[PDB]
């Protein structure tokens, strides 16, 4: 035992290491304080997310640190490739990798800035998580809706609608073709619209919206609430109600209590839809922060149905090819690794269930070929204001909205090119639908 | 606006989607008011300062602790002989 | 330290403090012992009520009276103002409220009588109560009923039918167009109607109505009983059997079980009518007692769907101008004071959803242009005897109620003054409905004063 | 069937009625509105709490009215006897009683002003109730004290001292010879001293006074709450910290919830004060109103171990013949009427427990030997201004209330008068008792 300050890369920096199947991998893009190494900024991050500190300890004559430690085993410019062993982590626990991962290293003053950039997660590590308990081909199943996109669309105003006016939107909207709806982000309950009476009247709309269309419907009840115990009686009572879906707000609400209400969910015969609020506080800067990649990858493991993954063409940020290799995570069984796309590792998947993407936010008809480029038939397309603030009203946006749709899928499967022919395609619908005529008329000067 | 007692409403709300908007290409919350009327929906802690140095008889200084170290690796047995060494030195 | 009796004034009156937005404020009538001026009286409610007792106490040094103690900051002859700290009150309990601001101070030596006129909740306070678990714009919805007052009536005798011919007089009343009926306050389980017994007679007759009249109706099922888990036990039944409604004496069953039962009540979905049996004990004398409108601030706060208020014409007592402040404290969103009608302060209501003013008591047809112009749309009148006390009967007397509040609605709606013209306009209706015409003839020499 | 309104005196005025054993009987004092003739009045006082209403109605003939119907079978001056047959109350609920004796009879236009002066409860409604759970025997083997009236005090200031201040004023008030010390009746919860930190505190108290004395103590801890689940859940807590006791406010909490505490009391090994908040709000004035000596009836059939009846001599009102037999009413195996103290009826109380009566209110050592004669041992005296006012604190007035109680216990079972030598009697004790010498010369020239 040599007691002292001793620089961190002395232990944690190993560039010949061989990572193992096995490990748990991060890629970190770092920026040192000025005057450090990037191999000491590099090695600080593995000491101080597995099992160093600032000075040398008696104790580590009590173990193997050889065994348990982790290293930093390549660098490439600002991006540091670390390695953490199999035994460092809590089996079927994110809320462990996080406490790791991005636990106190996000905050050192030799670290200026500090961005987690992707995580391979090991078949091994994978096989102590449930994933998602419905899945994309099962909830097709429950819906009898196949080959397309399926249509859905946030309630608005925000907040402030009575329970009764809220469930005459909800039955408007479901009336004129949407498949689904969803309460706000942040419609919990409210003096305004308390829940055990959002969830009574909008159950009533949405069967009646069912016999009228003869088609299957649902809404994303949002069980959102202050405490876990909470959350899980909003959950019983939407079940009791006959609903197909609830809705909660993973991040806000918190990965723990997530993951109860994920259990209980499956218990109660309950698809899951997950609402990404707050992540924007830290996935939108290059330089710091933890990548939403990333996030959906944590998703995926304690097991959303759906999760919102931005539109690319909205009114909210989003980068092209980022978004498609985010797509690609949450529902194919192997992602190799593309740095045109951000994607760091290889993704193995160990038989998890898909997860829906779901894309929303300020889009209207005119983005429909793009929407269907992007994402394929396997996705949400939501349509808030682009249904309430049609010219008519929700029903005449819904129509409209799940017009566009249908059109661009049949010009797909007959072969056209519908980037090349996007607006040619939803003139010719148009013709047969005044409803998708006035919103194209309406939106037409709308851009971002 | 706001669920009486909820942390994550008022999370939901303020931080929910405004720092994603390609017309703001930056946002910090710095500060944020929270009025009488909300609060009083809200437990606080549960034991409180003085209530602890009660609970603990430690009275007219600042109070010293630790974290174990190593971080992870040690055994159960191991980690609780730091811990007895650590308390029984003072802490 | 300086042991010894002291007088309340030095410390618990303040003609200068200023009213913080967030204290509680009470406006109290005083008759003090003779030879006590009012400022010791008062100063002593304000002691009682609060922190303070009948001498000086060393434990006074171990805490911040300044910050805790009652203060009377205004007297007005014989009407002394007293405000409260937000922090000496249990979040959500009104039974600490009574506990402090009603508890001893009624009963001193020094204070001959004491009369508790009114009380203004503050904001901060109000958002730890939940309020009523329905309000009257769900109830609307979940009765399909717009643009009128809801139509009800109590099941008489009082006492002594039995469940099966019990349930007989619901179904006449509710085939007959009332909207709703409801056991009386003091049936609860007795040997000649036993509670499970009656709910189970009650909701096949109400089915039958409902199937008949093609109109939603609803009975006001009494759970009071002698125990909190017996009240929850007969709401759990009477959830059980779908009835829309169940019914409590709020005032004798009490303030702790009240709030068991309306938790209990949001959560099996049913709505809760609130009786206010006991309340003239107390409510009645100007001089001595707690006038009602504080009552219905508290009934409001802890969350009945409907309480009654008082006919003002009818057989039990009530005042005009009074109950038209009660009946917006029980409705509105804010309330501003108003000394003609009693109110001593401003009240924020905070977002709590409104209350059905419930009139009731010795009413028939000749009272229904005074009911309308009372109370308006948003309430319900009941006939007891003035629906089974009808020449032909219960389906008869409710069909001659019904049709009363719809013309009379339909004439204030056309814009005639249904005061001046109410005889007329009864007159008219009875002209195509036989049993208006008769209850007419019956009772048009019936009134009580005003 | 003939319609149409009657005088309430044609079916419910009685004069030839012979009251049954099974009866329910009650005296109202009646002030009729000028016109209404005494007999109208009380006919409808019965019609209004029993079977009728202000008008026939046609189910009358449904039903046996003879049989069920409340009569007034006698009137002496302005008080009116009405008697209530077994079969129109339920079993074992105060809250019914309530509910047809004190429901509506006094709001009517045509009585204006009504007091219930006194209720005989029948031997065979009796029987289901369960009355006290401990009674005074029971308690005093318990907490080992026997021959003298117990001690007690109400911390002071009623509100505002913390837990931990809160508990040492406990501490030195046992500790200087007081038996129990108790919350005022508006302490339950609040942020300046939350329940469970008080109920800690206070118990380490007990048991440390009870240490350093040798006698046994105890502390009211009140669970009195806003709903019965609360105040249950508190005296759960009670209960588990080891306390003898606790305390509600069975009043303002309510009879119903009041019968639920006092069943899980039992359950849980607790002795229960009552706490009679709120009484003046109808007992206090003589023309209208309910006289405490029913409320008091109505206790000791729930079952209550002790409740306040006042003092007399002290800062709250009572009168001196009335207390006596309230006393009698609260401990006597059966209580025969008395028209010089109020009892209008004799009371069998079918081998229920007795409940202690507890007298505070503005008491010192000076009204010791008055309430020794009015009470007699079986009481709690009560000082807490009386004990926290000594000139010296809270222990050095508990030992001169202690030395006070019995050096006049000690000089009545010598046979000598202790109203006619009260004074000399507290001044021998005092030549010896400097505590009580201090208590004497302070509060000397306090009357009431
Ligand atoms: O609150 C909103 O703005 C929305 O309801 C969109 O409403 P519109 O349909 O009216 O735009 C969605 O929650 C956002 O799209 C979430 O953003 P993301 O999907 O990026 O998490
Ligand atoms: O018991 C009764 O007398 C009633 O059923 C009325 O019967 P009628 O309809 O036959 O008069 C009601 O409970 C009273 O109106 C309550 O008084 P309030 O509404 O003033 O609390
Ligand atoms: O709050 C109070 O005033 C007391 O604590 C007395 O304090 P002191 O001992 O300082 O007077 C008691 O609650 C009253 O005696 C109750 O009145 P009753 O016994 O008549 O119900
Ligand atoms: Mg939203
Ligand atoms: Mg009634
Ligand atoms: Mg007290």
């Amino acid at each position: 035992y040599e007691a002292g300050v001793r620089p961190y890369r002395e232990t944690y920096y190993d560039p010949d290491y061989e990572p193992k199947d096995t490990d748990l991998l991060c890629a970190f893009r770092i920026t040192p304080k000025p005057g450090v190494p990037m191999e000491e900024a590099a090695a600080a991050v593995a000491a101080e997310s597995s099992t160093g500190t600032w000075t040398e300890v008696w104790s580590n004559l009590l173990t193997d640190l050889e065994r348990y430690k982790a290293r930093c085993y390549r660098i490439e410019g600002d991006v540091a490739y670390i390695a953490y062993p199999l035994d460092l982590f809590e089996e079927g626990s994110i809320v462990n990798i996080m406490s790791s991962i991005v636990g106190n290293v996000f905050g050192f003053k030799a670290v200026q800035a500090l961005r987690l950039e992707d995580m391979r997660i090991p078949v091994a590590y994978l096989k102590t998580f449930p994933g998602p308990p419905t899945g994309i081909q099962v909830e097709r199943d429950r819906l009898n809706k196949y080959g397309r996109p399926l249509l859905g669309g946030t309630i608005k105003p925000k907040l402030g609608l009575s329970a009764k006016n809220y469930a005459r939107v909800v039955y408007e909207c479901l009336r004129g073709g949407l498949d689904t709806t969803k309460d706000d982000e942040n419609l919990n309950s409210q003096p305004f619209n308390r829940w055990r009476d959002r969830f009574l009247y909008v159950m009533e709309a949405v069967r009646k919206a069912e016999a009228e269309t003869g088609e299957r419907k649902g809404h994303w009840l949002n069980v959102t609430a202050g405490s876990t115990e909470e959350m899980l009686k909003r959950a019983e009572f939407a079940a009791e109600l006959g609903s197909r879906y609830i809705m909660v707000d993973f991040l806000t609400a918190g990965f723990a209590a997530f993951a109860s209400v994920r259990r209980r969910a499956e218990e109660l015969g309950l698809m899951l839809h997950c609402h990404r609020a707050m992540h924007a506080v830290f996935d939108r800067q290059p330089n710091h922060g933890i990548h939403f990649r990333v996030l959906a990858k944590w998703l995926r493991m304690v097991g959303g149905d759906h999760v919102h993954t931005g539109t690319v063409v909205g009114k909210l940020e989003g980068d092209r090819a980022e978004t498609l290799g985010i797509a690609d995570l949450l529902r194919e069984d192997y992602v190799p690794a593309d740095p045109g796309r951000g994607l760091f590792f290889d993704q193995d998947w160990a038989g998890l269930k898909p997860v829906f993407p779901v894309a929303s936010g300020g889009i209207h008809v005119w983005h429909v070929p793009d929407l269907v480029s992007i994402f394929g038939d396997d996705a949400f397309f939501l349509f808030g204001g682009g249904t309430h603030g049609h010219p008519r009203g929700s029903r005449a946006g819904a129509t409209a909205n799940r017009v566009a749709v249908e059109a661009v899928v049949q010009a797909r499967n007959e072969g056209r090119d519908i980037l090349a022919e996007g607006r040619e395609i939803l003139e010719e619908a148009a013709r047969s639908c005044p409803e998708l005529r006035e919103a194209m008329e309406l939106w037409g000067d709308v851009k971002f």
